[PDB]
């Protein structure tokens, strides 16, 4: 993930300009490759038709470029890329949200697993475990960046989200599909047991565990949804078609033609095509914000951080339902306890901002 | 479904011009025979014009092309076919999301259900068989690749969907509407059952039970609308007329014309209308997309695997609340159990890729 | 509703072209009268100009011709109407989801109200009709074809949807407003009953019949509110006018006129204008999409069928709650219940074309 | 609110065209202002160019209206009008359903608050007061209709929403901000109260009521987002430079010059600039579609009717749980008590036309 | 947050046009020195084609004008600016529904944890500053503006956020991740503590807190998503880029060129470009409502005023758990405890506009 959220906080001069500055994440990077070989393959065939060329083949060439620069059809293209990168960027935020996250999960285990010792940190720790088990087994199925770091179950094991034995029950399951799911069938017997001993004081509390863990099951059934049925083939063939072959009728239809013929239209050079190597920013850069965006779960730079949310996941949980079960500081009288409102302080660079009025509602003038 | 996730993790030089080179489940094998169609008229319409029509009729005929090539709006076709195309994008996307899985409803039976005699598996199994029944019978009626499989009610007893007893009361019901509901009515009275019989130790755990089931039915009696109301028949029948007669136009208005004759636009000859072909791979395309996703249940390359998902909850439900009810590695204590921080190791191919700094928030430079 | 579905399962060489031969639900049937309308004029505004006029004021014809061909604006009008028709489907696919469906009541009515007794039956029997009391009432106050069914309340007496004793309650009570919630009210008073008379057994079973009887008003709130709150009037005449004022463009724009006088663009005669009436085919065919699915409740061919679902309705709800109250098969061993994996077999329709690998992830090659 | 639903039932020859000839919530209302002003300045600008200017200053008048008959670029603003007016019907349909309905409150208080008594009846009653009152003061904050209604906090007393004692407790609360959210909070002490003197026999029960008060306070709450945060600013200011500036464009562009000058697509005169006051009446009324949704709540004929639904919400809600509670109907035997299907008859302008075949999946051929 | 919905309440002659006198929160604020320099190139690049240049170089400079004025072509952009903004203004909307409110929990609170004397004072308002603590510790990291308020722990100690003593068990928890998440979890303890201690008096009780507790860790956690994950950098650099050659074109290609030089479309001078600069406030200002919403936390006029929430929150949610804390007036008699219609009266500019008729459905004609 690339994020630039800290440098367009205002809308100052220098507003979206200075982002065209910035390389990491960038679309000079995703197009530069494609740009050198658009400019290669036009600066080819301008040189052809100013010294390989015969008098009456090049009469032929300026014929052919008025015929393809007709065709040059921009405007149909930018909806056919518009509406096919929202649908893009659609299933990129759903894709982001399906994260398997343990938030929810640890405020109820903490909150509803009870026990201070050596059992009682043992139910907590495995319920966490087992949330963050399926989380690595769905996220190396989907991500090759999290599948580069456990290439084998063994590294899970190595990892010790999984135990040795806990990989003895885990590969005598008889089972050809992917058994990501296997560990929140883990997680419903533990919570069984715990009730059933006591340790869960509650039914209702019960409750509150299996409805949170078929959340996050959901959230690791999603990304497998994604993962298998991507945009459709034929409508990425489709968008890839019509920018490929607008820009056919750009490589011949923007040639620079000799100015001693009089054509219209023809009759200026700039030996570099500068207003159409700025639209194939467009409509190549277009295209490839759909391109970044179809398979978010890679190495590259504005790609998601699957792995350190793992870490993220797997460090805050152990410390919600391990350090932070039942130590609580003492139920002090807050600063405002004896006060009419109250009222926090502001600082000198906020004070002289807000003393704005306070909005009641549009009908009270 | 044709997976090509894959094939896009990365966005390198052949980014998307490589799934161009694709074939199954792709636009070529969609559009071949009307594309040959398409130039099959043109070419037989180019070669009346140059030796079956007179010298008379031809000059007839050179102003009925310069007419038809007006009419050739490219422009609003690309507002009719985004929206509509969208619109069917959305309904496909969620008759996917509708598709029958039981995997919320076997977390909740292995957690909720109880006993390892012969009776607490029995319980579970037909559970989960009741469900899988459901989702047979919804699925039966909506895609004929499940249809194909199961084409009498025969099948499902033969395939053990239903039990020969089961069909009994099955087939002696009095209505005239489909029935796939009925599994529905028998899972609330299994569960009601084991209620009163003491397998559901709660009456909480019994109400989650009814809640997850209804989402089930939810998402069968979802299948049934959209199999019911289709996109609507005008609105098909509104972007379909308007991609055809836009090609009626360029049948005609893009013919080669007499260069001898000394027409604006018209003095070129490529003997093939190239740009024209390519703008049918365009228009006849995206119009193609709507129509591969309109019914995405058949038995085509891209569309969805039912009868492979049905095989996939029969075997993970049954695996689930069978061999997996009650079946826990012991407690052991972790490998961060005494750790302060609990941190994973990263393989050589992810160390040196993610050294980077913790997001902390953007206000914290 | 025209179900068309059947038809376009398979995306063959006749795709979309097979479905412009479809009447029933179909664009001609919506607009052969406006069609006959617009040639009907532009033939008299034709034939005016041969013979009626004379050479003075076909020069004056001639100008104002040309004046309105320039504003033919048809690009801007392809924004308004796609916009304006996708703000009616959005409305119609949720007029259809509010539609009054008692499904997931009639799961919870005979999973939790008890009785195999003559009180036992009345009970649940009486609350799958109270709730369908309540969808009679909304429908036929927003669709015309479920109060032609039921002009009167003592047609929804006759129909048995009402008692005679009931309705005395009913017309009893003091209101100037639609009292489609009434018997929602008896559904909660009735439920509370059997709670108190313990035919209920449970307090989370007395939950759940209140959670799904508000989810049920809320459907038949929802269809009030879009009754109620139509798309927006001057929305709708804003589009209308940009629609006919472009046909009013097209009937003097279009018009033939004399080639002797060497107009340019105007030298061809069709002497009927075949791509102006293809067109008008689709504007005012594309805005026949938003007239027909502006008020879907009615009487024609692609409206929804109503008085089938409330039929559908009533048969089910008796059947599953009263027919099928604790009538289980008896609990036997499954087919696979002493299998390692639970493979249900294919036909030969389906063998051989489902041996295709199983999908594991994205990231197992 | 004007309702034209039952005008557009059927869609029949005069479809959309008869709602032209309203005038209640109307176009020609809202704009015959500003139609009157464009047509004042072109009558103006036009008999300037015939007699006060002189041929110098006329040849110079003409060179700008061809100038800016250039700049008229009525394609660009019809996709700004077009995503900005969705952005305001998406934020005007969500307005209406934030509306306060104590529907959902109602059918829980009548099944859970218990008692003949007249403690019974005043804690039942006064649930639903407090719910109402809150009704009323977000809607007095948001809605100028409601407002000029309840102007003071007097006539809130007055109305009967709060009590003279109620008032003196709201009053001496500290607080500088809106306190719609006070009888919320009185809402949860009453429910806390009935459910320790046991008046809520259960406490499943006392949940649900608040979790519906939650659901009903949040939609208050979300009135409050939306009186606050409009659309923002700069984007209006946008829509609406474009749209002046494009009428700007044609009040010099589409003046009608002086034919004996012979300029191109300048020579007739049809005194009217029909075509362009017919575009005003596009454009001008497709952002007078914004301006009129983006403050629903005014006094205005198609605005939402918030003093009917105060009046109509507040008369159920004593109704259900006052008059209607515990008062059903003795438990009867229905008309299809001992049928084997239940079907209700259908009248004879519904017969004829519903012997269609009924559908059962479309594989079923 | 710059709020005009009292302005437009009504839809008059001066409806969206008085906007445009607007100055705080709008787009002459945002664009007037990209304006002047927009005007400054052009004026220096006008001056030099009439004073610095030679007559060889102008007809050089003649030739160049015409080129660019061929590649101005704004019908693309207004595509991806208006996808883009939607996309901007979606997100902007959903990060506000994200703000930490308190309002649900405080209603929780109030009805569930008890007691009069100092420990049940002691139980609600500590529950409710957690809620607040993790508000401010997720606002201080994505808003620069609480930032600035609490720039550093101290600052929330200060504020009396934290207590000195929670501030030593936060600064010793042991994590490199944002801790935001840990007064929720402090949250699950104190509430289980109270369980326990039967302050709260019910099990569904606790389970209401906790499932109202975790939806506003979500929306923390929300914040945090949109904080991290903005719009992604290259669709950004695409937008901007598009834009910004869009005004290059027009910074050539709309130069007033010699009038004695005979070109087309080009032989008449303003001296200022009025309609370019008009165009210029829309494309700019268009992509600057983009760069406004895009991060919406800072300290500019329309911006999310989230200092004052924090406020608005901390001071209600203290008086509804505390003042009002089993606080009700007498349980009275309404004033239509004995009419048969509850009708509150209307007033004076309220009555003569509301004697329309009531709605019934659209069926009762
Ligand atoms: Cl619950």
């Amino acid at each position: 993930t690339v994020t630039y959220t800290a440098r367009v906080a205002k809308a100052r001069f220098g507003g979206f300009s200075k982002l065209l500055l910035l390389w990491r994440g960038s679309i000079y990077k995703l197009l530069w490759r494609e740009l050198l070989c658009f400019l290669g393959l036009f600066m080819a065939l301008s040189a052809a038709y100013r010294f390989v060329l015969t008098e009456e083949q090049k009469r032929y060439f300026e014929k052919l470029v008025l015929y393809c620069d007709r065709y040059a059809s921009l405007i149909p293209v930018s909806f056919v890329l518009g509406f096919y990168v929202t649908l893009v960027v659609h299933r990129w935020w759903n894709q982001y949200l399906s994260m398997p996250l343990t938030d929810a999960l640890m405020c109820v285990v903490v909150g509803t697993v009870h026990g201070h010792d050596e059992r009682g940190r043992l139910y907590r720790r495995t319920l966490m475990r087992y949330a963050g088990l399926s989380g690595v087994l769905i996220l190396r199925s989907v991500s090759t960046a999290v599948f580069k770091r456990f290439p084998t179950i063994d590294h899970v094991v190595e990892a010790g989200f999984m135990t040795r034995e806990e990989r003895k029950k885990f590969e005598n399951l008889n089972s050809s599909y992917n058994k990501y799911w296997v560990p929140c069938v883990w997680f419903c017997n533990l919570a069984a047991q715990a009730r059933r001993e006591g340790r869960i004081r509650d039914n209702g509390a019960f409750k509150l565990l299996l409805e949170e863990l078929n959340v996050f099951r959901s959230k690791c059934g999603m990304l497998f949804h994604y993962d298998w049925i991507s945009v459709p083939l034929v409508y990425t063939q489709v968008v890839t078609i019509a920018v490929y072959s607008y820009f056919l009728a750009c490589l011949i239809g923007r040639q620079f033609l000799d100015p001693a013929q009089g054509y219209k239209d023809h009759d200026l050079d700039l030996c570099v095509p500068i207003f159409t190597l700025l639209q194939f920013f467009f409509y190549a850069g277009w295209l490839k914000v759909a391109e970044q965006l179809i398979n978010p779960f890679g190495e590259d730079d504005d790609d998601f951080e699957t792995n350190f949310l793992i870490d993220r996941c797997f460090q805050v949980s152990m410390l919600a339902v391990d350090e932070m079960y039942d130590d609580l500081a003492m139920l002090e009288k807050d600063l405002y306890w004896d006060a009419a409102e109250a009222r926090a302080p502001y600082t000198a660079a906020t004070a002289f901002l807000m003393q704005q009025p306070s909005f009641q509602g549009s009908t009270f003038d």
